[PDB]
């Protein structure tokens, strides 16, 4: 799975950058060896996924171990927590040894990743089969599931973008992508390492953090459609963020839609275009516009190397017929744990993931993702937000009698939540700040309804 820490490397190849957050760092032999003595203290684990380098070692010590990894939002509340928790049933769970853990992981065995550690890499056993992470996605009803995902998978998602992407050893990753989701980890994290390249992680995106990496050796940058608001916002004011951008040798967008008015705004600024690529947690990625190919707006360009994709059979290529994407290939999960029903249901007669998600394709062969077959998703900051669970911790709170939850369009999360309350008393109906704060602090923060609107009745 990663060559170039397994076994442990020598010379040249060894000392070559791997991890880098802010001015801690790891080779790729301090990684191997950090990685390794990790792994030797865990023959399921948590890890504490904090966008900071423990991260990266726990998740890798976990791969080297061929132990599967359940990756924890460290700001989950204490019902997701709990949920996670009980479903997955890990051993133990990897953190930063500076954590504080919530009560929720109070009854757990604590192992403490060191990045200063020095142990051997453990010889690989694993089959490609194997699991490799459970990472819980919420789904439009019910607690999030935990999609397992195999080791195959993201061999063969990283190189099929590696061949799309032209991403090379060469190539120097930043982001700022919380590590805990498919694309600040699998992509993010995992992906420079299968190639050799090195990750410069942000901690916390920001605009100034991109421009002054792409300034200073980065080539590539991944980031979520907000982000890229951000960043088109910023521009006009900002000329070392527009030479970053101009100078960088790809710039990619995922995880939801790049609105037309945003990627215009960045190449009226800078030039040069960012590429879409389309994926899934359960299907890692899908789509892309090619490093090589013409880059489209509103586009998510052509199946990657190896990804089976039809849209339903729809067989024209005239940029109209709107039909549902499905997808067959060895980037797909193996199932929603402890769900064979869910993950039956996932599944055509002959085995291709339905999306829920509608498209076209054009002439050209390219995917343009155009809405959905029968029930819209909420998307807010490219998080994928589940209506009933927010619907579900509504409802604990004293001041609800019943509640609907719904997004809606902001031009910079791309969606918000909105809570619809029918009030306990409705001459003193809740204020946002206590139902926001109440799912916070049972969910997740980027959960939070962000508006509530009061009424006579919601549906049930
Ligand atoms: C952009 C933000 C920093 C904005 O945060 P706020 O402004 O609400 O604070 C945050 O929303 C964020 O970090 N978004 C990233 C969410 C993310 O990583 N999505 C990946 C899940 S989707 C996925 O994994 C599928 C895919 O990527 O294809
Ligand atoms: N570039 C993209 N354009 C539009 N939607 C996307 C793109 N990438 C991902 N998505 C959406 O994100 C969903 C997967 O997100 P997730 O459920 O978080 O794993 C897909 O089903 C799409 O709806
Ligand atoms: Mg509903």
């Amino acid at each position: 799975l990663f060559p170039a820490l397994s076994p442990a490397p020598t010379g040249a190849p060894a000392d070559r950058p791997a991890l880098r957050f802010g001015e801690r760092s790891l080779t790729y032999a301090e990684l191997a060896a950090a990685a390794g003595a990790t792994a030797g203290r865990i023959g399921r684990v948590a890890v504490w996924a904090t966008p900071a380098m423990e991260t990266g070692v726990a998740v890798v010590a976990a791969l080297l171990a061929g132990v599967a990894a359940v990756p924890l939002n460290p700001k989950s509340g204490d019902k997701e927590l709990a949920h996670i928790l009980s479903d997955s049933a890990p051993s133990l769970v990897l953190a930063p040894p500076d954590a504080e853990l919530p009560p929720a992981l109070g009854a757990l065995e604590r192992v403490d990743v060191d990045v200063r550690a020095r142990g051997a890499v453990p010889e690989d056993g694993a089959d490609d089969g194997d699991p490799a992470l459970v990472v819980y996605t919420s789904g439009t009803t019910g607690p999030p599931k935990g999609a397992v995902i195999p080791r195959r998978a993201l061999a063969t998602t990283l190189d099929a973008l590696a061949d799309a992407w032209q991403w090379t050893g060469e190539d120097v990753l930043v982001q700022g992508l919380p590590l805990f989701h498919v694309h600040g980890l699998v992509l993010g994290i995992l992906g420079p390492l299968r190639r050799g390249g090195s990750v410069r992680h942000l901690g916390r995106f920001s605009t100034e953090g991109a421009a002054r990496e792409l300034n200073d050796g980065a080539t590539m940058l991944f980031g979520v459609p907000t982000m890229y608001h951000r960043i088109a916002e910023t521009l006009p004011a900002d000329p070392e963020l527009a030479k970053a951008l101009a100078g960088a040798r790809l710039l990619v967008s995922g995880s939801a839609a790049l609105p037309v008015h945003d990627h215009e705004r960045i190449a009226a600024a800078t030039g040069r275009r960012v590429i879409e690529r389309y994926g899934m947690t359960e299907t890692l990625m899908n789509t892309s516009v090619r490093a090589d190919g013409e880059p489209r707006a509103g586009t998510v360009g052509v199946p990657l190397p190896g990804v089976e994709l039809r849209l339903v059979p729809i067989a024209a290529l005239d940029g109209e017929s709107v039909g549902e994407i499905q997808v067959r290939g060895p980037n797909l999960f193996t199932e929603y744990l402890n769900r064979p029903d869910a993950t039956a249901a996932a599944f055509t007669e002959d085995g291709f993931f339905r999306t829920g998600d509608m498209a076209v394709r054009d002439p050209d062969g390219y995917v343009r993702i155009v809405g959905r077959k029968a029930t819209d998703l909420i998307k807010s900051g490219g998080y994928k937000i589940g209506a009933g669970e927010i619907e579900n911790a509504l409802l604990e709170h004293p001041e609800v009698r019943e509640a609907a939850v719904t997004g809606e369009p902001d031009p910079d999360l791309g969606e918000r939540i909105v809570a619809w309350i029918v009030p306990a008393d409705p001459a003193a109906p809740p204020a946002l700040g206590t139902l926001a704060d109440h799912v916070a602090a049972r969910l997740a923060p980027h959960k939070r309804p962000r508006v509530v609107r009061y009424l006579d009745a919601v549906p049930r």
